């Protein structure tokens, strides 16, 4: 990685790079990120880079809130590939700055999980995860203006889209053109 | 495993007196072979009883199932008789056996308790393994307060958790229907 | 994890402005630092807020519990805010906020269990390692009915198994004081 | 590995079962316990008043393998005399001393050891608390059992098993875990 | 990451607490811990051989030799060495704990504390496992010695007391003697 | 293995029992089960057990050592390439006079090995069982050889070979068995 | 391994006993075993041992070597593809006038190869015994090749590998069996 | 994981400031190097003020404690040794080798002497020159260690043939070490 | 490592000393070259001190820090604390003459090059071929370094041969015991 470190070059023109899986490290330096930028300028807009396969669903939260709860607008910009919990945070990006590049990758699919254990563990572990989907789809549906029987159809399996579907779908607003 | 003089393995020689061991693991193969000498013994004699020794810890639902319904099927009355210890689907099958002819030796332990699975991948998937293993639950337990005389909702509170259960508490229960006692 | 100029790696800066980030499961390294981060913040303003920022599945009992304590015994008041997940000794934790200054993020989970171990050797070990992980349980769970005002009896039924509470519920149960909505 | 004999050809634990012998040589599982309760179940078939000779060289192990073997020593009707020969620890020691009274041998340089139940519980503080009560109950069962057999007290058995316990044959029978030395 | 402090000096959040004189015992005791914790205790004497010093005690315990290593260090030098166990100190981390100055002994209300005998193995010749066993014998003798010593309990109850795994609480670990107070919160 | 019977059955069938490996509970089994056959077979006419081991289980090795002094037939004993350890114990067991080693056999003598993991008061009882083990295999020795409990302490301390000469000297073997 | 009898049961029958692998305590009990019931079934006649064995165990190989010394019968040895180390020691150890190889077969001699770890003492004892392992094989070589062990110190300093030409000039076969 | 101190030094680093060299693990080539490399550098600020070296030890290679050993003796500054913890093995033959007058050990320090472990693989004449090799290693310990005790080679050779723990006041007795550090 | 105010290497570098205190490889081989070519930089007259306790290592690493002594202005002293084992002795023995050093209780050791080779016939014969030029490279050298004839040296590496720092001056390897 160059110097500075080019990363943090960036986080001082207010640019966050989301370049991996979402875990709880990922998402706990992101936070701080988000923090730091609205306490150095509450009014100045913040760039968040999304080229990510997804990762941990608490862990995407964790960012989520933060972007909803700080006062600047956090621009969404997809380069690569936004998959599952990455097309989601994707979505999530203040109304009418959500950004994909032309040949950027937006993909789409229901939570994993795992339950091992008695039946009624395996119950409660059923439940969390049905509980989780529905929360996810609710918001998904609210930032895209899909409906929530839409969103649950079309992540029962793994779905990709282009970055124009992605915009048709509402989960960008425009495609960055050349 | 010891020769007996025709020459018999041990296991064989019990078998010949309609005796049948399970004495592991139920699994595929433990089941195939206890369905396997189940028929042999309903052709080789209809009305005479069938003896069933128990020293398991449990296993396979399904592989049980394969057990139990093969019972339940033929015309032979089946006893059976817990030795060391009858643990989950080997509790099952131990309060399968004959109405009257179901033992257990003093010192034997008897085990309840629900079923035990796992699912992995997306939610759907999930939701459907969960669905199968509490389906799986309610049938066991229906079954199990058919043949102890006990109410679903007391089998469902007493199997949260594992309960061991002496031979004379197990009999209490209503799991077997007498103690055998040495002489 | 990037740097800020002025040389701070971003979470030395937040904890110049005294946020401490507990975001990974708590392990005695993870306790260790948190509770030389308190003691260091006490030291230099004795008066000011700590924020404390929880997203964890939480982790060792002990671990915990040097935290807690080190929490309460500092002067400044520990605000605590759940981002993501607070489960098991985190949500202890959380819960452990100064009274009116505990948070989550809407779309935080919470999740409230019993504690975990295991234990091998002689029946007498066994018996010391059940009696531990047992008072334990009765110390935790006589914490969380004071600092959420539920009676005993309820926090033993509603810790039996994994129970996953949304922030609202959270704070319904008072486990949290508000949930901090975006403007 | 294991050699035949020829009068018919038996391996040469099978001619020891002909003369109502069997083998316990080895640490005591599911598989062990089936085979021996099947021997003894045969055995008591083929002659219901003729002694059995159970011949213990055993580290112990699975304790409800154990209880198969020794609830079918108590149900059939012939005496098995129990015989300890190289050692008879844990479960194999309980084992010996369940042979019909005045029918327990050791050999002179046999080894016997006693100690408490070993075990394992891991999961919810519940599920510990279970495990833990089980085990306890179980070692309750084996003193109680220890105690009839030997005549000491459950509190003596109780102290004398709280660590690994090593004594020697006469040392067994003084104990009243055998009846006799057997001397050459 | 283990945070910075900017005071303009740059400091790890354990370099900082070491300036006010706190040591941080918060892992396993080996060699090395004890080595990094001797060269504390000497530093700190040099620096100021009057003032105060805190051992802070988050520890399971591990080696004897090397938890004597710090024991000894903490008698020879002139300033009393504060003890206070957050979290937990089991095994040698309880005897640490225990060898703090008189009456600036403590733990947190929560902090456990175990005590037990010594752990260790041998394997070889019979002649060989005699030694072995002699010397963890003689340990635990060392061991027992100190702390009736440091907690006022006689030997025979420390021996009984130490057989197995021994939890304690603050509370109950003060009433024994290895602590002097529970830093209760205001 | 060849067959005529395996090649060890044959052998068997004319009193032959071979200890042929390291000793542990399986081996001891089969060789107590051995002897006691051919007592049953015949109590008058001597058993020949052949010697080529390392050693093994101590409890193992004393099954074979009681039962060959239980029964009534002599038990001869032959040491064929090596006998070490627990393998020297149960040559020096054969019937007084008819102890044998073949002239380039080794024999070794050495203490007992053995672990223990745990609390201090485990090591002890550990510590203490072997001590009592070897002091009971000493002592056996000494009755078996002419040899004092102290000798046999000093020469035992580390691994000590004897060529077969030696091992008579010693009292291990009565005779080298000469082509 | 077909059946006629397993084939090498069959050969058993005609007095041939293969040695067709590394030497070990198993390979050695079975080989003892067959001698002397081969000399139980007839005195007199000739025993035949095939040897291609890279060798092994020198306590194992001692078992074989002292057992066909000890028996009545000759017993010929006969290398076909390779005796080596304890493999050559048998093969030079047949009845004077019975030993061969057949053209193409390899006969290698070395010092035998062993291991010590622990303390100094430990490997001083381990040291000393092989050393008189070492000189006990090469005395026995002496007399059964005619070299001298000052030769055979020297010749089996390093690996040393013969044609069976080469083997029958150093005395350890009497002929090369040409076809 | 390692403290810093500004005046910025490692805390060792601060320590050999003031002539303090920890030694507090295993001796190996790394260990003895950095030791070398310390006792040159402290010759080479001051040739007259002594060094202090602490000891915590399990031992180690023995070259690599001839190269510790033999920079001590050849430095012009007495190197005080203080056993904290144990020195064993090579650690004991280090702490022997202080300055005369000037070896310590704290109270409840450990001291263990033994001879010397290794091994060898190969041909018999390769285990007859790795025998030779050790045993030549053992008189030259043995030589040294009554050099700096005053014991005699017997009584070393004797009392090294196990594992020989000594308390402090044992090893003063022995000639080990010269005090025992008393706490005031 | 400590540091001085340097890590204590850097340190001792400053003062012209270089530590040869490891199994010698290509990284310890580029280091040490690069110290070297670096001292001379800094002062072609002064002396060179070269640390030595190795069990030595690579023979083609060994030779890039024997050649690099070869070519430099100043003389480099060798002194062997510890061992100076294979590559280890060669490069003891490889010091500016008179400037060879070992301390007393030295261990000195030499023995014929060590290697391997796997394959075909013909790969096994240019294996072979390579590792016994390499021996009569080395042998030749220190011949000339110790004044023992190669056919002297030869017999004495057959096996591993230990010297104490005494015997190792008796052979020519080093000039002086250093004696305290
Ligand atoms: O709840 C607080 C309030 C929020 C706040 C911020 C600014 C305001 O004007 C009012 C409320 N809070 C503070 O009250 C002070 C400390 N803090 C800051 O955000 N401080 C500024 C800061 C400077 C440099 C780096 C990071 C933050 C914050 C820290 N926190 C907790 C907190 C901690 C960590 C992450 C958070 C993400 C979203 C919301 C709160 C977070
Ligand atoms: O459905 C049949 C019928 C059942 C039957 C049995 C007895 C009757 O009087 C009437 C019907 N069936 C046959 O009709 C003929 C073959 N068969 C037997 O049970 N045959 C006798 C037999 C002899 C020796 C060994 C085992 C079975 C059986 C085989 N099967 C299929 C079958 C196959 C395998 C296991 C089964 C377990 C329970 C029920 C049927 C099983
Ligand atoms: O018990 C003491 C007292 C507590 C104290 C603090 C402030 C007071 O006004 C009164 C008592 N103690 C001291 O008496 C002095 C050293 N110390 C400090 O907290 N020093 C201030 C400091 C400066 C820079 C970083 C960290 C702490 C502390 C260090 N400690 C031990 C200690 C050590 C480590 C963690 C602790 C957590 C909770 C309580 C005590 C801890
Ligand atoms: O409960 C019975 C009764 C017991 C019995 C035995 C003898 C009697 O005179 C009366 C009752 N039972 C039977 O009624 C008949 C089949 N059986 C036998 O023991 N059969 C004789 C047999 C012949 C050949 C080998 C083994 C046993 C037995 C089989 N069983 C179940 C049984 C099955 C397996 C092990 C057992 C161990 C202890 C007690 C019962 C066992
Ligand atoms: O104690 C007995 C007595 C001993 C006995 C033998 C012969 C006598 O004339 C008197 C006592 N015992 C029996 O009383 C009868 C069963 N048994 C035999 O040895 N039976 C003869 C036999 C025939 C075929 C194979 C093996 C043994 C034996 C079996 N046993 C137990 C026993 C079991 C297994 C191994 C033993 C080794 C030594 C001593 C006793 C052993
Ligand atoms: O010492 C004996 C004597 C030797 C003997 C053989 C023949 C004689 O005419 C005289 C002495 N010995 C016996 O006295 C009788 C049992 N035995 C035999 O060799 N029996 C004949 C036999 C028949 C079938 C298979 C194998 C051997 C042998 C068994 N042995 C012990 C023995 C056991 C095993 C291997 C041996 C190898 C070499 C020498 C003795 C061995
Ligand atoms: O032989 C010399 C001489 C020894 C010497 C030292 C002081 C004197 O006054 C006279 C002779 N030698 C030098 O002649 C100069 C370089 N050197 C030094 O010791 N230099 C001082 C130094 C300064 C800063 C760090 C370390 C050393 C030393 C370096 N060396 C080689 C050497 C190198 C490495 C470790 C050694 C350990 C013991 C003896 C010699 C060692
Ligand atoms: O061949 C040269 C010449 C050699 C030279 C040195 C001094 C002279 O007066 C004349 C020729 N050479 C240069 O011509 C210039 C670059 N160089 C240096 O040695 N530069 C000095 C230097 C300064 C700081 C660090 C290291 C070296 C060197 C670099 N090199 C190539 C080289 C590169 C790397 C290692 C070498 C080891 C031995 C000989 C040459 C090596």
């Amino acid at each position: 990685i160059p110097t500075y470190d080019i990363y943090s070059r960036l986080l001082k023109d207010r640019i966050i790079m989301l370049g991996s899986q979402i875990d709880d490290n990922v998402a706990n330096s992101i936070v701080s990120q988000l923090l730091f930028l609205q306490a150095q300028d509450s009014e100045k807009d913040i760039y968040l880079y999304i080229n990510s396969p997804g990762g941990s669903v608490t862990a995407g939260f964790a960012i989520y809130d933060t972007i909803q709860h700080i006062k600047p607008d956090v621009q969404t910009i997809c380069i690569g590939m936004a998959a599952s919990m990455g097309s989601f945070l994707l979505a999530a990006g203040a109304k009418g700055k959500r950004f994909a590049l032309p040949n950027a990758e937006v993909m789409i699919h229901q939570p994993l999980g795992g339950a091992q254990g008695q039946a009624t563990e395996i119950e409660i572990a059923a439940n969390h995860i049905l509980k989780t989907r529905e929360k996810l789809n609710r918001i998904l549906s609210e930032r895209t203006g899909q409906s929530i029987e839409k969103i649950q159809k079309d992540t029962d399996r793994d779905n990709f889209l282009t970055a124009e579907e992605a915009k048709e779908y509402g989960l960008i607003d425009e495609v960055m053109v050349p």
